[PDB]
């Protein structure tokens, strides 16, 4: 009768190593109504979502999927793949150094120490993670794949789109850190747009879905917050320019024929942290239920 | 491949007065050792969540993520009041949540409904002490009750009949429509009733697509018409505004807040409202009058 450990059903985790021998925690979850890994119905082709910063978002994505089974608009199923780090007994949900490297953009013209490991991570997902996850579901077809990331994760998702647009069907960038390294992601966006009237018209174009907390660009003052702290947060907001930078990015890629659709929605009253659950839930359900997103 | 087991959390079963079984899932910050705070900050808020099986992991991970935010206060404790649903493949207990979360109407009894007072007794008498027993090196600064849909209806019942029981009442997309909007009667009763000074706060949320749904990709006419009629029937926004009208300027409430999430539906808003309400309760207390 005594208190017990909380163990999840319809989920599992395992460790994979990248080319460098760096260890990743892969956490996988799937619908509760499935019997083992096998779909309970003929509905056996389902969307799959990859989530970077896996340790911070796995449970949120998993429970969102499970709750969605009760909704009328339920697509019938989905698979969650959280790409995280070994943080057992650290008391942390982020690996600062690893994610710093893994999620930031390579700049070979001017290298940045401890950063620019996105291509190594993308290689790892394509070569190792994806096949390993498919091995787990022999009786499942995967209809489409989404990449979700928040902050540096969002920057990573934008990099993936602008350098490997055929790798995923959906790129979900929550509060993307477009500020990073002199806004060097805007260079990749410009190069992407710089690259079919006489073609047969057959293409497989990705969609970009972006989100932001309203309090990021426009913070609200806290209770009994000193003038020094308040002014500081207003300057940080200006420095990061989360909304300004996102609007500029959308300006660059608007009408780009290499893109199917670009969506953006802002959550009023949500901050950089609180928006994470909102954007992941909204993006994942859109990807599951309302695909494709209209032009 | 191994099982996913959570740290800094546990679950146990408690029975109400009727001998009905409940799954109590509890979680606390990762930086704590065992059940003990690692710092000065050992006076923390606590949140009770009904439909615990559907929302425990969402509240837990939200709490853990806030530890990384600059606006962090030392966190708090999650208490998800759920049902025994092992091997069912379900996150809701239809029948029992139906009973537990709906308002009693002795005037005109509704079979399979109106068990809210019994659940409130269960929380006050059994759940609350059992949880306090788990944390000997923690004092609870304040308590919030969160519920969504029938859960939100339950939260409003708790506010209007037992306003001193909790510090905050967080009603996400409350089913005000239920049983001819009988909760509005309790809201009226609350304002007209006889009578430091501790007043409760009401925090309400709604998905924008509940009152005003968004047409799906080439959705057939009859499907679209059905959802618009359903939206009319439930009148989630219309009913919520009317309720706010009834309690507007009532001095027996500390504050009433309402936030609408554009682009979120009845399902997707759950994580949004829980995360926002809980973080507000944790980090921005008290809400200004």
């Amino acid at each position: 009768d005594k208190p017990a450990v909380v163990s999840l059903p319809s989920s599992e985790q395992f460790y994979l190593n990248n080319s460098r021998g760096e260890r990743y925690l892969i956490q996988v979850s799937w619908p509760l109504h499935w019997k083992d890994h096998k779909p309970d119905t003929d509905r056996n082709d389902v969307p799959l979502i990859y989530i970077v910063d896996g340790n911070a978002l796995f449970l949120t994505a998993t429970e969102a999927l499970w709750r969605r089974s009760a909704d009328s608009h339920y697509c019938g199923g989905g698979i969650v793949v959280a790409i995280g780090y070994p943080l057992e007994g650290t008391g942390k949900v982020y690996h600062r150094v690893r994610r710093g490297f893994d999620l930031t953009v390579p700049t070979p013209d001017s290298p940045v120490e401890g950063h620019g490991g996105a291509d190594i991570l993308l290689d790892f997902i394509a070569e190792t993670v994806r096949p390993a996850v498919r091995e787990r579901f022999p009786d499942v077809s995967v209809s489409r794949e989404a990449l979700y990331g928040h902050s540096y994760g969002g920057l990573f998702a934008l990099h993936a789109l602008f350098t490997r647009p055929s790798m995923f069907d959906a790129y979900i960038a929550s509060s993307p850190s477009i500020w990073w390294n002199g806004r060097c992601i805007l260079n990749e966006a410009k190069a992407f747009t710089r690259k079919g009237a006489y073609t047969n018209g057959e293409k497989k174009l990705p969609s970009l879905m972006m989100y932001l907390g309203g309090l990021e660009q426009d913070p609200r003052r806290w209770n009994d917050e000193p003038d020094e702290s308040w002014e500081g947060r207003k300057r940080d907001a200006e420095a990061f320019n989360m909304k300004v930078n996102l609007l500029e990015l959308m300006g660059l890629i608007r009408g780009c024929t290499r893109l199917h659709a670009v969506s953006f929605s802002e959550y009023a009253g949500e901050d950089h942290g609180t928006v994470m659950a909102c954007s992941l839930g909204r993006g994942f359900s859109t990807f599951m239920e309302d695909w494709p997103v209209p032009r």
